[PDB]
């Protein structure tokens, strides 16, 4: 850990969402991927680590952790992929955080 579990997580979510490596690789400069399929990849990551609220569909950011946590953890849209994308946009606003998760999941 942490590299072995995250690689395991990346391969399943590429397959489920149907997002290309090119679409996800946009994260390398700190950008949160925007493809309709890459937004679903993010939902897949939250679903596999069990941080998607059964009752509301909101992302349980406090659980994910192990001032901004509260607002970003109450975002709910009619689309599961849009909900996950909007939550990441809200919470991981700094370029450095996106890059760190990008490297952990996406590179060898
Ligand atoms: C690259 C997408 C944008 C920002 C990142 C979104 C949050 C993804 C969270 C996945 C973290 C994986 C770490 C799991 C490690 C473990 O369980 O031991």
């Amino acid at each position: 850990r942490y590299k072995k579990p995250a690689k395991m997580l990346h391969e399943i979510c590429i397959a489920e969402s149907g997002a290309s490596e090119e679409q996800l690789r946009t994260c390398l400069d700190g950008t949160v991927p925007t493809a309709p399929a890459a937004k679903c990849y993010i939902h897949c990551l939250f679903d596999k680590i069990d941080v998607v609220d059964e009752a509301t569909g909101r992302i349980l950011l406090d659980r994910l952790l192990y001032h901004l946590t509260r607002e970003c953890s109450h975002i709910v849209t009619p689309d599961k992929c849009e909900t996950a994308y909007e939550t990441v946009k809200c919470y991981f606003n700094a370029h450095d955080e996106v890059i760190k998760f990008c490297h952990l999941l996406v590179l060898e």
